[PDB]
C-alpha cells in the first residue's frame, strides 16, 4: 500500500480570525488534542510511514509539533504525570515527518502539487488527508487501499448526503460496482441545487492518489489550481478514479460551530470533562 | 486611575497538553478570540493605556499578536471581508504592549515582580489580570479602583461561592464596610475544607496592586517561588490597607479544558453565526452518550 500521506496545511484558516493571524489552524485543541495530531494518527494507523505537511513560512511551529521535547518531558516523568507524558510522546513516535514550505497559499491543488520533491521512487500512490475532515472511526484510507489493489488508479472519499441537505458540497457523477460503498467517478458538480445533484455522493477530504495526479496538475488552466479539474483531467485520459462511501461518523472543522460540536463530541466521551459538561449543557440550552 | 494593566502568562497549561507544547495557552481560541484579547480589552476598556505581559522566551509569539498585520489586512479589504478586518485590527490598536521575559515558571509573585523594570515613576498602582479567569461583565477593575480611591491600599476580587463548593480557592478572612460588596482583607486560608473556610469569598484573578507591593516581594521568603498572597499578607500585618470587591456577574474559567468548552459554548450560543445550529445539535447530542 501507500507509504506517504500529504496533509495540505497552507491555508489561514479565515472563519477563526483573529486567532489564526498567530496560531496555525492545524494546531488548534479538540479537547486538548491538535487536528494534526488526529491526522497524523489516522495516516499512521492507514500504515503511512511518512508524513508531509504543506505550509506557508509562517506556520512553521506545526513541525516542532512532531520533534520530541526533552525538558517538558522530563518535568512531566519528575511530576510523575504519565498520562501527560504519554500524550506528549505520541505525536513525535507515529512517523517520519516532513514540512513542504509554499510561499503563498494557492489552493488545495497548489498545495498537492508542491509535496511532489518529497516523494520517492516508492510512491507510486500518495495518500491526502484534509485536516478540517475528521473521518470516524479510522480506516477510510485502508477501504481505499482496498480499491486501488482492484481497480488501480485513483480513490476518492465520499459522505451520503439527502439531495436536499447536499448543495454546500461537491457532488460525484457515479457508475455502480459490484460493492455498494464503491462507485466509478465519471466526474464531479460543485454546489448543486437538490434538483440538479447527480447523486448523494458529497466529497470528502480524503484521497488516494495515483503519481499521475502530478503531471494533470501541471496541465491544469489556473484560475487557483483546482485540484477536481486535475481529476476530471485524469478521467478525460482513461484514468480510474472511484469513490468510497464513508458510512460512519465525521466532523467538520472548518468553522466554529464545526470545531466546537467535534469537541464537545469527544468531550462528552470523556470521564475527566463529560458528566459535568453534560450536565452544565442541559441546563445552558434551556436560556439564551 | 492605572495605566499599566499585568498579565502574567508564564505558565505552560499542562492541562492543555499535548497543545500547549506548541500554542501558548492564552493565544487558544473562545470561538475565534484569544483569552489575551478578552483580557486586554477588558484592561483597556477599565482605562489602561499599557500592557505588560510577563511570560517565558518560548511564549515570545503573544507579543506578535499584538502587532498589525498589513499584508493580511490588505488581502481582507480587498475580498471585502470589513468584519474579519475589524477583528483583526482590534488587538494591535487596543494599547501599548510590552513584554517581560520570565525564563522559569517560578509562579504569580514571582512574574508580578519581573513585570516591574517595565513600569515608570507615574506607576503608583497596577492593574493584573489572570488570563484563566473571564470576569463578566467587564468592569470588576473600575469597582476596585473607586475602592483605592476611597480606602488607599490595594484592592483584590473575590467570587461569591458557597463553602460546599469552595475548597479549590484560596478564601479570604474578612470584615465587614458600609459596601455590601467591598468587604477589609485579614488574610487568607489556602483551599480550606467547608467547615474552615473564614467566608464564602473565594480570590478570584483580578488585583489593583499599589507599588509597595514590589518592595513585599522582595522581602518576603522565597520557596526561589514568590508567593503573592505571602506579599499581601506582610503589607496587611504592616498596616497597607487592603479591600476586596465580591464580583456578582458571571465568570468562566480557562484553566482546563472542560471550563474551557462551557466558555466555548456559551459564547458560540450568543452569536448569529454559530448559536441557533449549535443549540439544536446540542439538543440531540446530550440525549445520548
Ligand atoms: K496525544
Ligand atoms: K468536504
Amino acid at each position: 500500500t501507500f507509504t506517504t500521506a500529504i496533509v495540505p496545511a497552507a491555508g489561514l484558516g479565515t472563519r477563526f480570525l483573529p486567532t489564526t493571524k498567530s496560531v496555525p489552524k492545524e494546531l488548534l485543541p479538540v479537547v486538548d488534542t491538535p487536528a494534526i495530531e488526529l491526522v497524523a494518527d489516522e495516516a499512521r494507523q492507514a500504515g503511512a510511514e511518512r508524513l508531509v505537511i504543506v505550509t506557508s513560512p509562517a506556520k512553521q511551529s506545526i513541525a516542532a509539533y512532531f520533534r520530541p521535547a526533552p525538558e517538558l518531558e522530563r518535568s512531566l516523568e519528575e511530576k510523575g504525570k504519565t498520562g501527560q507524558l504519554a500524550k506528549i510522546r505520541r505525536a513525535p513516535e507515529l512517523l517520519e515527518v516532513e514540512v513542504a514550505i509554499q510561499e503563498q497559499a494557492l489552493g488545495l491543488g497548489h498545495a498537492v502539487a508542491c509535496a511532489e520533491p518529497n516523494l520517492g521512487p516508492e510512491d507510486d500512490v500518495v495518500a491526502v488527508l484534509l485536516p478540517d475532515d475528521l473521518v470516524l472511526p479510522h480506516g477510510i484510507l485502508e477501504r481505499m487501499a482496498k480499491v486501488r489493489a482492484e481497480h488501480g488508479g485513483s480513490v476518492l472519499c465520499a459522505f451520503d448526503i439527502p439531495k436536499e441537505e447536499i448543495s454546500a458540497y461537491g457532488v460525484f457523477d457515479v457508475s455502480d460496482t459490484d460493492d455498494a460503498d464503491v462507485k466509478r467517478v465519471h466526474g464531479m458538480v460543485e454546489k448543486p441545487p437538490a434538483e440538479q445533484a447527480p447523486s448523494t455522493f458529497a466529497a470528502a477530504g480524503r484521497y488516494l492518489l495515483d503519481r499521475a495526479i502530478f503531471d494533470a496538475l501541471r496541465r491544469i488552466e489556473p484560475g487557483e489550481l483546482q485540484l477536481t479539474d486535475a481529476v476530471a483531467l485524469l478521467i478525460q485520459e482513461g484514468h480510474p478514479v472511484h469513490v468510497v462511501v464513508h458510512r460512519g461518523d465525521r466532523h467538520d472543522l472548518g468553522n466554529p460551530g464545526g470545531f466546537l460540536r467535534a469537541a464537545v463530541d469527544f468531550a462528552l466521551q470523556d470521564p475527566d470533562y463529560g458528566p459535568e459538561l453534560r450536565a452544565w449543557l442541559t441546563d445552558r440550552i434551556a436560556r439564551p
